[PDB]
This record gives structure tokens, sequence and C-alpha cells, in this order.
């Protein structure tokens, strides 16, 4: 049985990371802000909040809007997530030293949750005004959900596959999983992978608010997202996009790249329980964690840290606590970054994978914000109050998305 | 180096197939119709054709509309592709003998190209009339593009992963590729996989017509789709959805299932050349074919049959001819089923994978319709005139989708 530990899979390392968040456009500044206890969540100033008198009046827009970096041409021929992908793809490649890699061994896997939905809705209009020949001959390349991965693959020259997984909140983690598979099966030696997602808008707020999935603690926006806290009342949206560069350790060594961490294994399972709610028993979600350990060659006792999915919904956090127990990982130090960064559906698993890498690199876990009253049904070791410095050797990042899509990624310190 | 031939990968067999097409809701009736030279392509009677005076006035609607099988409840809580997935998923399971499988070893991978786009556009309206609290609390489960795979996984009880790849015309083939990977890596023993796509509508016709990608031979609808013919003038839309059941040969034998064919290997590459046009040299597309042979343990000389992507665009067919040469497969007997069934983006690679299986099972390739004048730049052995009966031992199904996403699937006779 091949595993990373027994050499049956090639060693795969993370060599570069990039992200834009509600705290900062600079991932190292986001990290410093997280360690300092900062929140990206604020009162929403968007006109659509007062227009609709939305029950949710809080969220985290990007600190640095993507389109402040976009000229008129890009604004007209790319969807938002394509522009985000172009921005992050170029930043990542620069952070990696702009390496010259073999295109035929270079893959791109970028997930999204909702996708380029704004250009589809926009293409109807204009046609209803000027007919079919009005429709921008660029419409096809802006409307389909693989558009962001396609842009990045074309931008960076990836000819070993350009893939887009769609699994709601787990899309960005699942993308990293498939990139890892593409390398360990021998199809690629290097891959850009992660997730992108559109900005906070009225329709997603209304759709998820109508499920009672979202916090309405509008008076104290920074205190609203309370993963695993007894007083939690749902998730908060916080915008993000994130990409990482992974490659075989041999490929990194050959080009002088310094690894930030090891990507050791990935598990993908499904609840087949409900179209939006997670299974209360946490069993299939825990088994995604177990599968990542099997492929890494690790035991539950090796796992020092879990970067929780931790959305702060009542049922979601309870399910994940059961999952962590099922996987034998309930002695791990737990961080719930959505406490500070909010939920970004298709991007957030990639963002949290980057955070897991930084936790292993720096030996420190930021505090879970607003964790003030342990929930009795949640008996987890949640890092809180101030950063916990620790000898974290191995970690699992969880992403358990709406629909029961479970992705767990196993990382190790380099 | 593991291969299927050397036992490094477990043997994987196709045990059941289902499809709905412009010829028939019954895959075996579609097959008989193809062999008889039937076309699913007709004059479009939709009001939107005359409303917009579209340049394209032809296409193939499903012979049996999905919603003729859908009650009021399903019509209101599922997107079209979710309803198609539910219909095909139930038909497939019945054709397989309704087996009781281990949920924890059962995966679902279903691709789509455009997805549940109609429910997103629909959710804006109603909110603009009655506000956020009007928005159907079922909106979330109807709007995201993983919705069809989620429905099928919940319907059939798949707990070893529920995945949705998005790669335009290659999505349905890529789904089968990822399902094969999920089994040969040990994550599942059985998987339902394929692709689904919405019906012919005005906006897709206008978007692809504006690229000059579509035939306008409106006077003779059945003669319009002419893959590899000198007089071809673009593709024709033909609706479809298709799923197959794959499982380890040991799993099939244990439950008494009779395999229809073997799924031996899958290659996924990318052109990184252009956002919609394929690379003229066919090199990366050919390498997807080569990769499928490497993983199967086959040589180009083993390939008796290629089920071409064959859209009938001028540049697409020329690129694919180069790809088949690059892969060393230009002595294979070539079929282009879009000649009779048209193009169904996210579903069509799955449909053509089913057809490849039937070709191997029955030792016969249907005629490529409208192939009357070989193109000098296309020197391929295209089956035409009447079905060619032959000793087909191994075959490759190609899907080379817009954006340069190349998927090749290697199948063998059982
Ligand atoms: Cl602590
Ligand atoms: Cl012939
Ligand atoms: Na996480
Ligand atoms: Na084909």
């Amino acid at each position: 049985q091949p595993s990373t530990a027994n050499g049956g899979f090639p060693s795969v390392v993370v060599t570069a990371v990039t992200a834009t968040t509600s705290i900062s456009p600079d991932i190292e500044s986001t990290w410093k802000g997280l360690l300092a206890g900062e929140s990206g969540i604020h009162a929403l100033e968007d006109e659509f909040v007062t227009k609709w008198d939305l029950a949710v009046k809080i969220g985290g827009h990007l600190k640095d809007p993507v389109d402040s970096h976009m000229g008129r041409l890009d604004m007209r021929r790319m969807s938002y997530v394509q522009r985000m992908g172009k921005l992050l793809g170029g930043q990542l490649w620069e952070s990696a030293g702009s390496p010259e890699v073999d295109p035929d061994r270079f893959a791109v896997v970028v997930g999204t949750g909702l996708g380029g939905a704004e250009r589809i809705v926009e293409s109807y209009d204009l046609m209803n005004a000027g007919g079919p020949r009005k429709v921008s001959p660029l419409a096809v390349q802006m409307i389909m959900p693989n558009g962001a991965a396609a842009v990045i693959g074309l931008q960076l020259g990836a000819r070993a596959g350009v893939m887009t997984p769609v699994s709601a909140c787990s899309s960005g983690s699942e993308a990293i999983a498939h990139a890892w598979r593409q390398i360990v099966m021998g199809d690629a030696d290097v891959a850009v992978c992660g997730g992108v997602e559109g900005p906070i808008e009225a329709l997603p707020i209304a759709a998820f608010s109508m499920m009672r999935a979202m916090s309405t603690r509008n008076d104290e926006p920074e205190r609203a997202s309370r993963p695993f806290d007894k007083d939690r009342d749902g998730f908060v949206f916080g915008e993000a996009g994130a990409l990482m560069l992974i490659e075989t350790e041999e490929h990194a060594k050959a080009r002088g790249a310094k690894p930030l961490a090891r990507l050791l294994g990935a598990g993908i399972t499904s609840d087949a329980f409900h179209m939006v709610a997670p299974a209360a028993d946490g069993v299939r979600a825990g088994r995604a964690m177990t599968r990542s350990l099997e492929l890494a060659g690790l035991s539950p006792a090796d796992i020092d840290h879990v970067n929780a999915h931790g959305t702060a919904t009542p049922i979601g956090d309870a399910a994940e606590a059961n999952a962590i127990r099922v996987a034998g990982c309930d002695q791990a130090a737990v961080y719930a970054p959505k406490s500070a960064l909010g939920h970004s559906i298709g991007a957030v698993g990639a963002l949290e994978s980057v955070l897991t890498v930084l936790t292993l690199r720096d030996g420190v876990i930021p505090p879970t914000l607003n964790y003030e009253t342990p929930d009795p049904e949640i008996d987890l070791d949640v890092v809180a109050g101030e950063p916990r410095y620790g000898d974290y050797r191995y970690a699992v990042n969880n992403s358990f998305g709406f629909g029961g899509h479970n992705v767990a990624l196993a990382f190790g310190r380099y």
C-alpha cells in the first residue's frame, strides 16, 4: 500500500502561497493580523443592505479590491473570478521566483463555489436589447465555471491539465487534493492550486440567511463569527481567494526553492445525507481525515493541529466535533480561522490550507476569535485568547462543504 | 510503473450504461438508430428562433424530454440538470440490477458544462419583487454547479466522494477519468460517473454562433454536422445526458454483474494555447491519448478505434487529426458521433464514452454521417456509409473541450 511515509508516493512540498483576504492583500500581513487578534469582519456599507433591509448587515469585503488592480480591458473581457485568478496567479508566480518549469509537467487546479455567475446573467441583457449578434464574441470564455482555472493555466503555461472541481465550501481544498493526485500519479511535477470566489452580494446573503445559516449579530460585527462557542449563531461571509504552488521535493530542490511545508495526503468522502446539512454523526467527514492520514502514512496520534472547517453554525460545528473524534484527532490543537476571516465558499478551503502551511512553518496557531464559552457538546482543544506557540509536526485542514462534500488535507512541517 | 496491463492498477469494468439523446431515451435504441444511419438533428421549432431570427435554426432536442418524467415537486425544488441527473441515476441503477453496494466504497462523479444556470438567474427575480425573505429556502441547493452530482449521490447513497469536474466539452469524460482514479487509488470500488447538460436555448446558440463555431446549414438539418468532411461548417447542438456504472472487476464478479467493457486508463492534459481555440499542432491533445495508453499499459498499435471528439468545426477537426497522428493512432478506425447526435458540451464526452463501450461490446462502429468528401488535410480512416463490423480490441474516446481541456479515455473489450 503506497503512502507518502513509505515512499510509495513522491514527496510533495508547498513552495509558495498567495492570498487576498478581508484583512490584507498580503498573505504574510494577513498572518500577522490573525496573530494580533484582528478581524476582517465589519458592518456592511453596501447600498443593497439598506435597499433590502437584509437581516445580515455584516461581512468582510477584501481589504484591497481585486478591481483596483484591473484595467478597462480586463474589466470587459473577464469575469470577476477570472480577474481574481489572474491577479493571484501572477502574484504567486512572482513569489515563487518566476521559475521556468516544463509546461508539459505543470498543472493548474482551481476550484470555485458559485463561479462566473455575473456574466451569464449579464449576457441575457444586451441580447434582449440588440439581439443575438450583440452578444460579445467573448461571452463563451467569460460564462463557464472553469473560466478562472483556464485563465491561470493560459497565463502561466500549464499543459499537464487545467481542472476545476466544484463542491461548494470544499472546492478550494478539493482543488489542492486533485493537484496532489495529479503529481503523485505521475502526471505532473508542479501545480498551482487553490480556490477563488466572487464578492459579497445580496442574493447569496438572502439564500443562506433563509436557511438560518448566518449570524445576525449586527451590533458587534467582529464578535459575530464564533466557531465552537456556546453562543454561536451562524457563519459570516468574508471574501477571499488563495493559491499555492506545490511540486515534488526533487523539483523544488533542483530549482533552489525553499519548501514552506509538505503536502502529505488528501481524503475526499461524502455524507450522502442531506442537500445542505452535514450528518450529525460526523462519520464520513471523520473518514476523510482518516483517509488523508492513510495516504500520508500517519496515525491520528501524529496530528498535533486541526485547522477546522468551523463555520460557527450550530449544527456544523457539532458535526465537525464528532468528525474529529471519529478520526481520533480530538487531542489536536484546533483553530477556526472563519472566526476572523469569515466564510468564502469556493476559496476558503484553499485559504485555510495556506494558513495550515503557515502554522507548521512558524510553529504558532492564531487565537480563535470570540471563543469565550466552550460548548459542552463540543469538547475540543480550541486555541484562544492569544496565539499558541507549539511543536506542530503534522496538521489536517478540514473543509466540510454544503451538500456533505468532505475534504481533508494532511500537511507536515518541512 | 503501475499500469492496468501489469496489474499495478486494479481492473475496472463498465457494468451498466444509461443515456438520453436526440434519437431516443433508451441507449440501446439510440445505438440501433445510430447503426441505421439516423440523425437526431432537426429544424428547431422553438419560438426563440423566430423571435431572434437566429442564424442557427437547427439542433437536436431530446426525443423524450426530461420533464415529461418530472412531477410538480421536482419541477420546483431541482434545477434542470438535477432533474436530468435524478432521472438518469435511477435508470442506471435499475439497469445494474439495483445492487446493494457498500456506501463507503461508492463514489459519484458527474460533470457539467454550463450547469444549473437557470435557477441563479431566476433567484434575482422574486427577490426584486418581494425581497430577501421571498427567496426559496431551497435556492442554495438549486443554484450551485455541483447540484446534479449531489442529487445523484444522495439518491443512490454514495459516501466515497461526490465530485463535479468542470471543463466545458470535456466535463463528462473528465468525470469518468476522476471516477477511474478514485477507484484505482483505492478510495472506492464502484462509481456512477458521466455528464449532464441543459437543453438548447437562445443564449448558448448566440454565444457560440458569434464565434462562427456553429453550422448554419438550416435547409438540410440532418446534413449539417459533417465532422472531418471537406464541406463542414461548424458544430450542431444535440441534447444529451449520460451515466455509466464502473467498478472493480472483483466487485462486479462478486455480485454477478456482466461487464460491458474495461476502462483501462485516462489522460488529462491542457493546451494552454487560447481561451477557446484548440492548438493547431494537436500535441497536448495527442499526449492525453498517449497518457491514457501509458496508464492502460497499451501501445498505439493496440488501438483499433478512436471515438473522435469531432465537432465539425474547421479548426477543431484539423487539430484533432494532428493529435491522433501525434499519438500514433492514425491507423485506427475513427467514428465522429456528433455527426448524428450533435454537441452537448458537459454531457457529450460521457455519451461518447458509452458509445465507445457499445462499439467494443458489439464489434461495430456506426457510420459517420455526412462524411462524403475526405478533407486532404485530414487523412484519417473515418467509418462511413454503413456500420463497419470489426475486431475492435482497444479504443480511445477523445474529448477536447473549449479552453484546451484534453481528456482521453482508454477502453478495452471485455
Ligand atoms: Cl490556547
Ligand atoms: Cl467504413
Ligand atoms: Na479549515
Ligand atoms: Na469522442
